[PDB]
């Protein structure tokens, strides 16, 4: 009654120890009740093995504990997968990853760390990599027996960071005297144990002074932290004078950077930047430059927060009747997404794109269509089914003629009883000519009291050159169904007319040679004398049938020559004119890459050489094409090319743009996007000011343009232009929304400040002011 | 004689300690004999600190011996320069880095590696990263008394790599006994010190199945490493079973990847590919793919070898005459190359290509043109001298008239008697406007027995607003000489009318409000009724002249506004109409990428947004422009844009094609290759 569908899959990742063991239970709901087979990577069932894994009921897949002599990556180390499956369809679940791992020993270690007085530290608890994935760390100790856990930081100067290192904040010679070590905490064991090694401050005083640096290595670094999380960025930089650090996040894909905006969410403890309740829009490579009154290093960060995979198919059912379409919508939710694949009854399709759609349906068809979306770390499956529509039947043939011979004279009557739902025409061919009322053909059809369409094909005295391949067609708006059978007739070798075969560019040409006559003998194809069948795109059967799988012109664009002959003698001829059109050929088009900024004037040019004489080309947008009034100059070129003229872009002119371009026996077309950006304009540039002494400055720049502006400021010292360079980093003198927020002003803040507003499109804007002091 | 030239610069980096001292010896020639005066990072010139640091004899710039207490960040951490030159000219050497260091204590650690029995193991030597400039590693020592220094391969196994690591090959049990620690030599103090920590082998017994990992951050690093030294990749990997490393270079710039070539020069110790002999093709993105029968992990090496900075201009002097065109050429050798600029006699010029034209010489272009090609850690510069030749004068000017302020009525009689060879034309302008003989402005010019031009400006009777800012400018066509002067007279503020100036994009528009009448207080542009200076290109003196530098449309195209007004009241408005015109933008072209067979259709199109109204566009051969006759046909497009079709393409039609198209005020053209 009804396909499979998952009521319950395991997990993408299943962990656990050697002395706890673990049970994997997949639950699948179906009509009927469908079995629960458990698959392994490379698509063969997965079998037992006593003592390690065992297959039970309800689909429970169990890895039993065990002895570490007993562990087997086969089984405690393998990508295993749930199957449930009914005699209606299969479906296969997501990756399950398992990984079993032995209760092995693993000691922390926490080393000296070397600072010059004055900077901040971070004591790295280090954990051997080969067990990192299942320990973490829990709480750092002093030997002075103070207790540092994770959260807020204690006396504004020792932070545990969420990645596990020891921040402290400002380090002094007060602070090399204790000894610090970490205390991890095994996931999977549940044991905590104390760092084997204490590490300590080794505080150095400074004299000369050092530029800052970075530790080479530790310059560039990605990392993908999970969803809602608190993430750590660090900026290792030590040096002296004391440096001061600013963090900066690049402007999706471009060179463009912004200032970190810090708030309650968003922090900054010293050099390294603290994000707390990460979400995906956090996303992207972040930049810390470290400056000091000697010189300037930088480091960067590609940082990716993760979404949790899920995925649904819109249908989860359908029924749709044969030679009708079938639409499958895959929607999905997650970030990253590395692979949107599709996948039918099991086995994989083709497709990689959200919509499945089927264009014909057909028996084979029937089940179940999954739709798989994965990345590295994770796989989100959607499951759908395909019922054969029905309850609305096709046509179908009864009683139906057979195969004859005879010898001219008789009258013949062949009959095609066709039923079907709705009730179908019936209609006649013969050699893939339909004939009617011709000659001394007499075609019928009425429709039984039961529903059946009974048509016959009488005909008056068959004539010598009246045999063939007769068939009917029981042509119904809900699909169609055919019935053929050969009608002999006793007579000399005669073959038909055969009216030119117009084949278009690449198409497969099937041409049957129409013979009459029964005593034939030999149906042989020939080309300007020669046998057909000399390349490899001709076949030819004895059956009198030829067949050219790519059609093109020059090659075998010609007059064909059948011919049909019988034992002793006597033959006929048959010239079959294959005509192969030449198929437009559109070339691609080039938008000036800027892209186009509002009010502008952009020209497209859709070139295509083909088919000579017939060339009509139109314009479409997306859902329709080009009202005048709209304001879009589409021209023509001499021979019969084209160009789009858009004088004064509007945002109305932005979308999915399309040159449609048909010829004679083809119709060929290329898209090109268009995007309509708009650049910065003002809605408050600023107003020259003096404000009194020690006032909290309030000057308010902001602009607005697409994509969204960032409003830089900057200050000219000396009272006087020129300079223009960035503010300074002091609470006393902040940027935010835009608005220069300078607090408490001071009677050396006088001069003239600049703020530019910038988001890439054309050049930027710039606004100069004067801010003053009064008293 | 001859200009300045540098003998003997100071390397790029000088770097010692406060016991040892230092001195940077600057030797330059010339004709005369040029001083040697040593400069600061800004452009002044550096002065004596008793003590710390001494300017001496011969340009030796000298940095005795001193103590921790004595060291000061403005002369023991700073960046100077030699300055060599005479009466002729100038040049500034390259910059010389000044790195004193107070000989400081230092201890280097090891410590505990871990890795799973069969890897192979790297023993890194942690060196304090405030001193990693001035300390390496020299040889690592083992408890059993083995010492392992730089070289080749010890017994198969133990290799010293060059970055100082001890590379410790196919791990096993009978390693994990040997504590290993490193010995650091410091390369100013001269100090060779053993590691305060013992680092050693933790080797752990694999039974789990573990999938090869790096270090995260270790995923990813950029080296920038010397010239012809021996570099050395690392792919730190653990992971069981073993797994194995495979090298791949990637395709400069592209995708596309190729496999590391193994051989003499470059070898593959386990996981860690060593470079000989490095030279700068070697530089590239490099990634190590490491793999075992669980999974896969790889790391990746932005890798940049180095090439010494040196330059050369061409020619080292020479001599041309008035109004001709001089050229410089810099030759330059040296990898990476960040900024190629020039200079001019100390101070810089715009000019930032290898390349350096004067169009027209003339006085002023007298003396020495410096090309830098510096760097990140490097700097070279290269010097030249521009001689002025002649026998052949240019026009100077002798007796010329002064600045005057008067009340108006009287005549007034302005001479520009300006003398050269051959004798120049003297005409006469006024705030920037010629006048000749209009109202009641009489010019005149003679030419004196001894062959100098002697032109008069008589203004029949001095108006209320005649004044302002007179100029004569003796022109000849050797060459140009001008000389202004200042004609006030009292009335009330009046400024001039301005026709409309049409400036192009990125011009530097400079405009002077000419007012009239000479009780003038205050001259002040403004823009919509703000005060001028509104933008970073706009620059405004109290003088009254404007100054915008980089023009652009819809930023500063309009109609500006000066107001002149004197002490009490009375004021005078002035509206200027900046217009800017805009160079035409021609678009690239694209021809099918077949290329061509004899018998085609080839279609060509040309698409220009820019100067509005006019716009001549044509199409050009190499040598010549299309006669029809060929088989060729040009079209335009409605809007004037342009599209060269040619049906039948034959062998003839084979060569460089160009779209040549101008519009009122600049001509712009793109060139496509047509290769059958
Ligand atoms: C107001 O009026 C002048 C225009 O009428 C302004 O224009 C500036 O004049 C300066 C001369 O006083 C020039 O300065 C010189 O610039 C050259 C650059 O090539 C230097 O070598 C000289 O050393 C320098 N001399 C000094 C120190 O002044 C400016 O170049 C010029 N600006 C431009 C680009 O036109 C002046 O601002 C001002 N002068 C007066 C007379 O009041
Ligand atoms: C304004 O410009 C000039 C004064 O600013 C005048 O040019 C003058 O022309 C005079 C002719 O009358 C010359 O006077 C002659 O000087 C020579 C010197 O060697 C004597 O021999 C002549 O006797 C004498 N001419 C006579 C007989 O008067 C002057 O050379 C010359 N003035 C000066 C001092 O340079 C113009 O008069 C006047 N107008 C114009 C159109 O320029
Ligand atoms: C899973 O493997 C571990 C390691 O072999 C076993 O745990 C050890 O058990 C022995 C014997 O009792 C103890 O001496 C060790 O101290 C344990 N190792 C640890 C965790 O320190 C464990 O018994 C195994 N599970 C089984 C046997 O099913
Ligand atoms: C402070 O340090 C930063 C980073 O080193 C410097 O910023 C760079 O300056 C150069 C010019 O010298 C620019 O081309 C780079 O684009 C800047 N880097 C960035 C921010 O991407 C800055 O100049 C330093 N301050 C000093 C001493 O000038
Ligand atoms: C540069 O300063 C250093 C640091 O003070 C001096 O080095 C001292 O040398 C003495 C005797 O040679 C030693 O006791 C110490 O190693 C150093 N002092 C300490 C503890 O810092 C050095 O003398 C100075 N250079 C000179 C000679 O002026
Ligand atoms: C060894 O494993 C590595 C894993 O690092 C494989 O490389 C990746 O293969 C995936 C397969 O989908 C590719 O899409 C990635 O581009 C590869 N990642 C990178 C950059 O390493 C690799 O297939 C294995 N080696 C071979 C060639 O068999």
């Amino acid at each position: 009654q009804k396909g499979p569908v998952f009521l319950k899959e395991p997990t993408n990742r299943i962990d656990f120890s050697n002395s706890t063991g673990a049970e994997i239970e997949c639950k699948a709901s179906g009509n009927p009740m469908p079995e629960i087979i458990w698959i392994r990577s490379d698509g063969t069932a997965v079998g037992d093995v006593p003592g390690l894994r065992q297959i039970s009921s309800d689909g429970k897949l169990v890895f039993p504990p065990f002895r570490a002599e007993d562990y087997r990556q086969e089984v405690h180390a393998q990508v295993y997968a749930c199957l449930a499956r009914n005699q209606f369809g299969s479906i296969i679940s997501r990756d399950v990853h398992v990984r079993a791992v032995v209760a092995q020993y693993y000691e922390a270690d926490v080393n000296k760390e070397h600072v010059i007085r004055g900077n901040s530290a971070v004591i790295k608890c280090l954990i051997p990599s080969f067990v990192a994935d299942f320990v973490e760390v829990v709480s750092w100790h002093t030997d002075e027996e103070e207790n540092y856990f994770p959260g807020a930081e204690y006396d504004g100067k020792y932070l545990v960071l969420p990645s596990g290192e020891l921040h402290i904040r400002e380090v002094g010679p007060e602070d090399g005297y204790k000894s610090y070590q970490c205390r991890t905490k095994h996931r999977l064991t549940g044991e905590t144990r104390l760092s084997a090694t204490k590490g300590r401050l080794v505080i150095t005083e400074p004299i000369s002074s050092a530029v800052p640096k970075v530790v080479s290595l530790a310059k560039f670094d990605m990392k993908t932290y999970s969803g809602s999380s608190t993430m750590a960025l660090l900026c290792p930089a030590q040096g002296y004078p004391v440096p001061v650090f600013r963090w900066y996040k690049f402007i999706e894909g471009t060179t463009r950077k912004q200032a970190v905006v810090l708030n309650d969410r968003v922090k900054q403890v010293s050099g390294t930047l603290i994000i707390k309740d990460a979400v995906v829009e956090d996303s992207g490579k972040y930049l810390c430059v470290v400056n000091n009154s000697v010189g300037g290093e930088s480091v960067e960060t590609v940082l990716t927060v993760t979404a949790p995979l899920s995925a649904k198919i819109d249908p989860p059912t359908q029924t749709v009747d044969f030679g009708r379409p079938a639409v499958f919508t895959c929607q999905y939710t997650g970030n990253p997404i590395k692979t949107v694949s599709w996948m039918k009854d099991g086995k994989a399709i083709g497709h990689s794109e959200s919509v499945l759609r089927i264009e014909s349906v057909k028996k084979e068809d029937k089940g179940m269509y999954q739709c798989f979306v994965r990345n590295d770390r994770e796989s989100a499956e959607a499951s759908a089914e395909l019922k054969l529509g029905g309850r609305f039947d096709p046509p179908v043939i009864r009683q139906a003629f057979q195969e004859e011979t005879m010898e001219p004279g008789p009258s013949v009557f062949l009959k095609c009883v066709a039923g079907g739902n709705p009730t179908p025409e019936i209609s006649w061919e013969l050699d893939g000519k339909k004939i009617a009322n011709n000659d001394r053909y007499q075609v019928g059809q009425y429709v039984t009291v039961n529903g059946d369409v009974v048509s016959y094909l009488n005909i008056t005295s068959v004539h010598a050159n009246d045999g063939g391949l007769y068939k009917c067609i029981a042509k119904s708006k809900v699909g169609v169904a055919e019935h053929s059978a050969k009608l002999n007739v006793y007579g000399l070798p005669y073959i038909r007319q055969m009216e030119k075969k117009a084949i278009v560019a690449g198409e497969t040409l099937i041409v049957t040679c129409p013979v009459a006559g029964y005593p034939i003998d030999s149906i042989v194809w020939e080309r300007d004398n020669r046998a057909l069948p000399i390349n490899r795109k001709q076949k030819v059967f004895p059956n009198g049938t030829l067949i050219i799988e790519n059609v093109e012109r020059n090659s075998d664009q010609a007059t064909y020559t059948c011919v049909a002959k019988n034992q002793e003698g006597y033959s006929a001829r048959g010239s079959l004119e294959v005509q192969v059109m030449v198929l437009p050929r559109i070339i691609p088009f080039a938008f000036e890459e800027g892209p186009a900024q509002v009010g502008q004037y952009l020209t497209l040019h859709c070139s295509v050489p083909g088919g000579d004489l017939p060339l009509n080309i139109d314009w479409t947008l997306d859902g329709q094409a080009i009202s005048e009034d709209l304001g879009i100059t589409t021209s023509r070129v001499g021979r019969r090319g084209s160009v789009l003229t858009i004088e004064a872009v509007e945002a109305s002119h932005a979308g999915n743009f399309t040159c449609h371009a048909r010829n004679l026996a083809g119709h060929q077309q290329f898209t090109t996007p268009l995007n309509v950006y708009v650049p910065p304009r003002w809605i408050l540039e600023p107003t020259d000011k003096a404000f009194a002494q020690g006032s909290d400055a309030k000057v308010e720049c902001k602009a607005d343009g697409f994509p969204k502006p960032q409003v830089t400021w900057k200050k000219a010292v000396g009272d006087t232009p020129g300079e223009y360079k960035d503010l300074k980093k002091s609470d006393n003198i902040r940027v935010e929304e835009g608005t220069l927020h300078v607090d408490n002003i001071q009677k050396t803040n006088e001069g003239y400040y600049l703020c530019e507003a910038i988001n890439g499109i054309g050049s930027g804007l710039s606004a100069v002011i004067m801010i003053s002091v009064q008293a």
